[PDB]
């Protein structure tokens, strides 16, 4: 019977909020509020770097824009590279509204809302928009690259590909619960959150924009072979999809190999951000 409460808690996770701000990176910023199509109010930072290009970094499940080992470094990196940055918390994370997360489904509305906000309020600073996502954020980045015409390129670090397999592996990673418990709790999580299945490999047919896939060999959530499958399929229609296989755990390439990560992603963004 405790499956019910597990299912609820996994789509209504506790909030994680850090203490640092872009001022600590030496940049002025604005605290902003972004409203989605389905009326969720998101919390974020708008960091004007005087560019006509903006990059949107997207965080993982149970995390937030503050994540010390990947979000703080990627925001610091983007600002050093000279991009404007819009960094928001996904629904039900950090300081954002929304009771439930759907770990990649309705979160496309969060990204679409951020893109609309840029175009509505700062069009001159968002003539080009790139996305960089980690984990759940990497899935949303892939979906956004396909569905949102205003996004010109994307980086997907450790993207879930087989979502139920990754979901099951996630029981241990996020909650220290057994993998076998996933099939019992998932129907409750679905019921509470309204989250619907996503055919990720379908996006291998629709993405024709530059896409940089990163996957680590020690990732316990996503197999190299799963991301390799996405890559090989997409390369049939996309000459500019790339795959970088690293020796790191889940979303920790930027932590373990910071110089390598920033070098490869920096050059990718320079090539495709206009
Ligand atoms: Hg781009
Ligand atoms: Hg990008």
């Amino acid at each position: 019977h405790h499956h019910h409460h597990h299912g609820y808690k996994m789509v209504n996770p506790p909030r994680v909020v850090g203490n640092w701000t872009p001022k600590d990176l030496s940049f002025e910023y604005k605290d902003v509020e972004i409203t989605t199509e389905d009326n969720v109010k998101l919390s974020g930072w708008w960091i004007d770097n005087g560019s006509d290009k903006t990059v949107i970094p997207l965080h993982g499940y149970t995390s937030s824009r503050w994540a010390e080992h990947y979000m703080r470094p990627v925001i610091e990196f983007l600002l050093k590279e000279g991009y404007n940055v819009l960094a928001f918390d996904f629904r039900a994370h950090g300081k954002s509204g929304g009771k439930y997360t759907t770990v990649g489904d309705k979160e496309i509305l969060d990204l679409k809302a951020g893109v609309k906000w840029l175009k509505d309020n700062y069009p001159e600073k968002s003539k080009r928009i790139g996305v960089i996502g980690f984990s759940m954020g990497a899935l949303v980045a892939i979906r956004g690259l396909s569905e949102v015409k205003e996004i010109c390129c994307g980086v997907a670090d450790s993207p879930p590909i087989y979502l139920d397999k990754t979901g099951a592996r996630g029981m241990k990673y996020f909650a220290k619960l057994p993998e076998w418990l996933y099939s019992f709790v998932k129907p409750f999580s679905e019921l509470f959150s309204g989250g619907r299945p996503i055919n990720v490999l379908n996006y291998t047919n629709s993405i024709k924009k530059p896409l940089f896939l990163i996957i680590g060999r020690r990732d316990t959530l996503v197999k190299v072979e799963e991301v390799q499958e996405f890559y090989e399929r997409n390369k049939h229609v996309n000459p500019n999809v790339e795959l970088w296989v690293t020796d790191a755990p889940h979303v920790r390439t930027i932590q373990v190999f910071p110089e390598e990560w920033k070098s490869r992603v920096g050059e990718f963004l320079k090539r495709w951000m206009g």
